[PDB]
């Protein structure tokens, strides 16, 4: 599923990401835009052989099982395919564990490089929230 900007903002707010660990909704929308272009089906292989999955490009090295990332963890206790669903519940619940683990949203390379220190509230401007 390819979300609209305001559709994804509403879905993320309903699932508890607005101000989660102090990160305003626009931070999450910005991260999703540059990680996945708001596409739940996005996948990208990493040099180490892990893969990033879904609208927030969550990595099989630590967070999910994809059956082909040897010596990896499954800290969100999910198959990586759950992160590709039109339903963002798995991605959101797994993102809450990631952002809670000490590095905050710096875990998302696209957030650090394209969203951090920018006017992220622009990402929810004009949305009915
Ligand atoms: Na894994
Ligand atoms: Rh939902």
């Amino acid at each position: 599923k390819v979300f609209g900007r305001c559709e994804l903002a509403a879905a993320m707010k309903r699932h508890g990401l607005d101000n989660y660990r102090g990160y305003s909704l626009g931070n999450w929308v910005c991260a999703a835009k540059f990680e996945s272009n708001f596409n739940t089906q996005a996948t990208n292989r990493n040099t180490d052989g892990s893969t990033d999955y879904g609208i927030l490009q969550i990595n099989s090295r630590w967070w999910c099982n994809d059956g082909r990332t040897p010596g990896s963890r499954n800290l969100c206790n999910i198959p990586c395919s759950a992160l590709l669903s039109s339903d963002i519940t798995a991605s959101v619940n797994c993102a809450k564990k990631i952002v809670s683990d000490g590095n905050g949203m710096n875990a998302w390379v696209a957030w650090r490089n394209r969203c951090k220190g920018t006017d992220v509230q622009a990402w929810i401007r004009g949305c009915r929230l």
